[PDB]
């Protein structure tokens, strides 16, 4: 069972204390942060931790490809570890969070406009987009 | 109101070319390309170039006149900011990008926004296939 600190140095990766830290924290995550979000949660427990190193750090994820970057129009580019399942996004527009979601309803029904109008599917783009309901 | 006067409001320099390209764009409903528009442009008026289409093109999305939509078979593809929301399935194949509403999606993308505490005020939805 693969980590993903554990998973970087697979590909070649130079990793220290504080890329391991930003890797748990990452890991650990399923609000898909940002590099500010990741930022404060790793300064939060390693204090020399600087913006520097995250952004790097996370840039070089990208490189190793073991990590997802996700542009959502929301107001931040947003990161996780490749999942290993495939699901769709809904996005909190008051804070900029991510939730994930695999509803097979929705996958079928996408599956079935496709023959509707010709076509077998081989892959979609679902983003959704909220505001929290009060109460 | 036609593109140009709308884009004229805004402050836009028109021209005789510009002006071409404006009403290409308006009449087209399928999702053209740059490259679609440009061909289109030079049939009715020779000396406009690519140069002008692109400029044209980025000036009028400023405006708010335009969308532009960067779909994943590697196609910017242009339409009027028409008036109906609308989704979208786009043939790998050909570039035939067929437009869509399914209120039962649209109805279940709200009870999926809902169930996890939200009120659903957009979507992206896109849709990539190869004939049957
Ligand atoms: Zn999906
Ligand atoms: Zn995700
Ligand atoms: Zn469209
Ligand atoms: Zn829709």
């Amino acid at each position: 069972a693969k980590t993903l600190e554990e998973l970087a140095t697979e590909r070649g990766m130079r990793m220290t204390e504080q890329r391991r830290v930003i890797a748990r924290i990452l890991e650990d995550s399923e609000d898909h942060p940002d590099v500010e979000e990741l930022y404060r949660r790793s300064v939060k427990v390693d204090a020399k931790i600087s913006i520097s190193t995250v952004y790097r750090t996370v840039k070089l994820f990208e490189d190793a490809g073991i990590i997802a970057r996700h542009d959502f129009r929301d107001g931040r580019s947003r990161y996780e570890t490749v999942p290993e399942e495939h699901h769709d996004h809904l996005i909190d527009l008051k804070t900029g969070t991510v939730i994930e979601f695999r509803s097979p309803e929705i996958e079928a029904l996408q599956e079935r406009i496709a023959r509707e109008h010709g076509f077998r599917l081989v892959d979609h783009r679902l983003e959704l987009y909220g505001v929290p309901l009060k109460k």
